[PDB]
């Protein structure tokens, strides 16, 4: 029916930064060779989407953001093998071409075909598949999930369990997988250890989930929003700290609390200052600190190199270290097998048209994850 | 004979920074319980000793510097069970009390009894065993090897093979073990990988030895002093680069010649800029950079945290990551079994009286490691 035809549908377009998303009627071109058109079912609102609006994260505008979602394959372009119409799929913002040096490496997951380092806002052939009022609109991370339909590259999609709850498993497109793997895969949190997690939003709580599943003996959640505490305890935190309650720095407090420093700390906010503090918090001779938060564009932090010379380790990771195509489908199965829970991350469900309301809840600090249903 | 009595001997005293060492007569008190008095046989000139002179490295003055050496036990205090008079020993600038958290940790080596973080320049009891011109002189890292005799705590001394050439194994006291351990133990260089080593002095060449030992396929030596290249090629470097020969920044040059970045890079100079540069030139998704050089006191570096977010790992280490008391004797044995060569690092051998000429050879870039003999 729609196959081979330009679809006219609704999409939330961001024309200028610091503006609300305007639901517009856009024309989604049919998938070219090796591309896949997807009908969106559920998409989550991640902080990185808000960074685009805030101007924190620079990307070509106008653009259709959205990168955490799950849908159904409508049509596939010429050459597509991995999926076919009717398939349930999760678009992957970190592709997996399986051909570059990174994809061929045992532990790298930052595929060279990504559109993150230097965003272009186009398809692999450098063109867009979205038009609004005769004006081409940019893609976002090769995903652009804030649209009833979207076109992604074959390398940027994973087929998932046909029986999976699309309205929940969408969290596996970013938030969950990022948090879980940051603790489990990047930091490789050990049993009995003490962990510190700065930022208790969807991604942070998923970090706590990873730490808890890794058998962490102590998991101290850190946030300036106390209303996050109860939910944090719920998913694993053993204690929660609000930096506003003290007269001394949180690094001093956390070091005193942990008797010399934590074993693993995670920065899940996106602030330069909290990135340094998370480093300082870990034990000087063997602590490990992982940056999960996305920093403001072009900002450089300053730190004393002696923090590392004593023995600390500092690393970062996109998508929790998971090779997208390989991991997403297996992560979904683990969900179907009740190996972990996504339910505590979802605080609100709203229809797609109410996206702006969904971003205000996040900015207000009233929600963890809001899922948008089409 | 001299046991239980003060000893009058010569030692190189640094009264004020940026001044030459004064070879003078000092009185070395007898060892107290759990202390050991050593007759120095050989001591190498490490750049960290030069940092004390320059004021780059802050420690209480006046002081008797020196930390890379080998000697013989003259007498032991009460309770000393690990060594005995006549034993060949290597003083350890990084101790191993074996009781603290770090000591108990399987990975940590930065013993909490160290005198590196908050240098107070005394013995573990708060006192000094040195007197010069009637005044008490400070110890340095609990070692102070630029003296014919010295007293160190038992947790700061390791008994070595009685047949070892002290004029050589002294390098295991710092330069060699640090360079070699950084590659082998800290970075954990993989077989077939590409490494870049910044700084080709005594410790840097030891990193090259460790990289070659771990099985690195390509080891690029980076130094502004082309006179070091030959010796570097001699110990393992496959190519040597001099930033001066290029019209383009070194990180681009290295990235281009490595086809997107090295797997492992090491900063073995002690500069804020080369530390960030070394980080930059390692592959963004899986590269690891190890800081080995000592930075100037109280100086912060500036960097973009996005360098870490893509997946890079940054770490630093003291004494090559080795738990000191456990490792040094094994390192000496391996040397005895011809597992590695120290000869290539020794360019000059001078008697203790020519310490100042020794520091000039280093500053001039004329020597790699100069060993002073007593
Ligand atoms: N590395 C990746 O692949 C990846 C993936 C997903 C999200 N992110 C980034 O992770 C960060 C968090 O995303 P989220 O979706 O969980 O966000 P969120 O907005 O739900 O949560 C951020 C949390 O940090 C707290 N916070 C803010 N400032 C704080 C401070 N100064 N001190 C202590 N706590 C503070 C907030 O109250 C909030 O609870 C964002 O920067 C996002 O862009 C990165
Ligand atoms: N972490 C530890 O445990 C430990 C142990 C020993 C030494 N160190 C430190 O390691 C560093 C090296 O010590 P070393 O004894 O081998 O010193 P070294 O003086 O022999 O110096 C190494 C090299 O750095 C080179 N260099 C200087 N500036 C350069 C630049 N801008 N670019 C490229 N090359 C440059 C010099 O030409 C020299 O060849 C020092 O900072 C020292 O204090 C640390
Ligand atoms: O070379 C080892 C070394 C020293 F001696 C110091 F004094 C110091 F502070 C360091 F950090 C070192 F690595
Ligand atoms: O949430 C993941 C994420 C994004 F969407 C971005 F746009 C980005 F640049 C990141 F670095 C992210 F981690
Ligand atoms: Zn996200
Ligand atoms: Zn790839
Ligand atoms: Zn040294
Ligand atoms: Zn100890």
């Amino acid at each position: 029916s729609t196959a081979g035809k330009v679809i006219k549908c609704k999409a939330a377009v961001l024309w200028e930064e610091k503006k609300p998303f305007s639901i517009e009627e856009v024309e989604v071109a049919p998938p070219k060779a090796h591309e896949v058109r997807i009908k969106m079912v559920a998409t989550g609102i991640c902080r990185s989407d808000d960074h685009v609006v805030s101007g924190t994260l620079v990307t070509p505008l106008p653009v259709i953001a959205g990168h955490e979602a799950a849908g159904i394959v409508e049509s596939i372009g010429e050459g597509v093998t991995t999926v076919r119409p009717g398939d349930k799929v999760i678009p992957l913002f970190t592709p997996q071409c399986g051909k570059c040096r990174v994809c061929k490496h045992p532990e790298g997951n930052f595929c060279l075909k990504n559109d993150l380092s230097m965003p272009r806002g186009t398809m692999q052939d450098g063109t867009s598949r979205f038009t609004c009022r005769g004006k081409p609109i940019h893609h976002f991370l090769g995903t652009s999930t804030f649209s009833q339909y979207t076109v992604v590259d074959e390398i940027s999609v994973a087929k998932i369990d046909a029986a999976s709850p699309l309205e929940k498993v969408c969290l596996i497109g970013c938030g969950f997988s990022t948090g879980y793997g940051s603790a489990v895969k990047v930091a490789k949190v050990t049993q009995g250890s003490t962990c510190a997690v700065f930022g208790l939003g969807g991604v942070g709580l998923s970090v706590i989930m990873g730490c808890k599943a890794a058998g962490a003996a102590r998991i101290i959640g850190v946030d300036i929003n106390k209303d996050k505490f109860a939910k944090a305890k719920e998913v694993g935190a053993t204690e929660c700290v609000n930096p506003q309650d003290y007269k001394k720095p949180i690094q001093e407090v956390l070091t005193e609390m942990s008797n010399g420093g934590v074993d693993f700390s995670f920065e899940v906010i996106g602030r330069l200052d909290t990135m340094v503090t998370a480093l300082s918090c870990c034990q000087e001779a063997y602590g490990v600190s992982v940056i999960v938060g996305v920093p403001p564009d072009s900002q450089n932090l300053s730190m004393n190199p002696m923090l590392l010379l004593s023995g600390r380790t500092w690393k970062g990771a996109i998508f929790g270290g998971f090779k997208s195509k390989d991991s997403v489908p297996k992560l979904v199965a683990d969900f179907m097998a009740k190996k972990f829970a996504l339910d505590p991350l979802i605080t609100h469900v709203l229809p797609f048209e109410k996206i702006n309301e969904g971003f205000d809840l996040l900015r207000s600090g009233e929600s963890i994850r809001t899922i948008l249903t089409f």
